[PDB]
């Protein structure tokens, strides 16, 4: 799955959100995959216990985090979200973040061949965080991910 | 594991190779970490019979491969190698690699957060791939490991 398409499909670019915690931000990145069917419920259990056994394990870049479980706990098919926050949220390991985009990967094959590229891309872009952070509607954002194609990471 | 203690410890850092191709080039990076009691010789069998069933899924930007499999394939422990090739080896997806850096870890949660922002650090510097290939020593390329810790990857 490409970013752009997956975000169109899903419908799950929500922006200019309101979290008052981690739970909660986690909470609004995976709903918009619920609703489309690209996860089961439970996925949404599962990034929480897991954080809170292991501590964020998908803050790639600070202001940034890629929530996300193992295949097993409910992806039912491949899929992204992104998320704004209005203000950050702090995490359990004392790191910031105001924008999340949420990882649903049918296998760790893709999670890391597929996925990670795409998702690193986007945020190697300058000010890749304030300007996501200033969007007002899905299209500037996938104006963002075009934008990202020419990184060396997209090439094959 | 940080990326330098895993290359002294397990003597994982082996220069100026030559591979006829790309199963050679995999067999080279993965040794150095069975003679270490990193990972079970079965890993090695793993990263070829997933490579041959699924293609490559760890060329991360082109001139580069992190050969890898499932934690469950025979890792014992963290661990890291770094091999690099006289000539480039051609992939099955069509894709040239000079450079290979083996990856065990013992779960996913640190292969996403641990070990990939320290290998993309690495290969962000500039001409990653140029410099890595002209190292004679190990000493050389840990001054390069050295020099990446100032990535945002490296903050947290």
């Amino acid at each position: 799955m490409n970013l752009a398409q997956a975000f169109k499909e899903n419908h799950s670019i929500r922006l200019g959100l309101t979290a008052k915690d981690w739970k909660e931000a986690v909470k609004l990145s995976v709903t918009p995959l619920i609703e489309s069917g690209a996860v089961k419920p439970e996925y949404y259990n599962a990034i929480i216990e897991s954080t809170e056994s292991y501590g964020p394990y998908y803050i790639l870049m600070p202001g940034m985090a890629m929530p996300h479980a193992r295949p097993e706990a409910g992806v039912q098919r491949d899929a992204f979200s992104l998320v704004t926050l209005t203000e950050p949220v702090t995490f359990t390991d004392g790191k910031e973040v105001q924008v999340l985009l949420a990882l649903a990967a049918t296998s760790s094959k893709i999670h890391t061949s597929v996925a990670i590229p795409q998702i690193i891309a986007l945020f190697e872009l300058d000010h890749s965080i304030e300007r996501l952070v200033n969007c007002k509607t899905p299209e500037e954002v996938l104006a963002m991910v075009e934008e990202s194609k020419s990184s060396p990471y997209l090439e094959g």
